[PDB]
């Protein structure tokens, strides 16, 4: 599967693409103010991760650190980002389906449009300003806006048992996008699409 990540954003971002034990494709890319970088994604990819880092910087070899989504100070993330990181999220080639979704249960620092540029299905957004809306006791000094469960490292926020229920900062997150996940037993907003449809996601779909 290909997936097209575009950076409408007027600021850098460095995209990062992983399943949590390895990079996808390079893993990670600095995409300028209206860079496209394309993907391909293997087939039966399990628990696919598509997120943006801000303010980066990387030496020649790779190696650095971003105020979010840092995965380990690399360029080429193998594994998943430090929230607060706004989620493209993806099961592809599932018993004949993929399954796409945002979720902001890692917090929100980049809006983003997760679409398909295949037919069958429809794509989800997360682009309110959460960053400028967010709650005080949420907000990253770094930029972005933490989840609870991050900032807390409480059984209700993290769900640690299999039983929460929503909270005050859930719901702040689900007020601003009804469309991503806001805990981890939130109402699915999972999207099923055919099997090996090809993705666009866009940092900054409307700014």
């Amino acid at each position: 599967a290909t997936f097209e990540i575009v950076n409408r954003c007027s600021y850098t971002v460095w995209a990062a693409a992983s399943k949590g034990d390895a990079a996808l494709d390079a893993g990670g890319r600095q995409l300028n103010s209206g860079e496209s970088w394309t993907i391909n994604v293997e087939p039966g990819t399990n628990g696919g991760k598509i997120w943006a880092r801000t303010d980066c910087y990387f030496d020649d070899s790779g190696s650095g650190i971003c105020k979010t989504g840092d995965c380990g100070g690399l360029l080429r993330c193998k594994r998943f980002g430090r929230p607060p990181t706004t989620l493209a999220e993806f099961s592809l080639n599932q018993y004949g389906k993929d399954y796409i979704d945002i979720s902001n249960i890692k917090g929100f620092n980049v809006p983003m449009n997760f679409s398909p540029t295949t037919r069958g299905c429809r794509g989800v957004r997360c682009a309110a300003d959460i960053v400028g809306q967010c709650p005080a006791k949420l907000k990253a000094p770094g930029g972005g806006c933490n989840d609870a469960c991050t900032v807390f490292q409480t059984s209700e926020y993290c769900c640690t048992t299999g039983k929460c229920g929503p909270t005050e900062y859930s719901r702040f997150f689900k007020r601003l996008c009804p469309d991503a996940f806001s805990y981890v037993l939130d109402k699915p907003t999972t999207v099923t699409c055919p099997g090996s449809s090809n993705y666009r996601v866009t940092f900054c779909p409307t700014a």
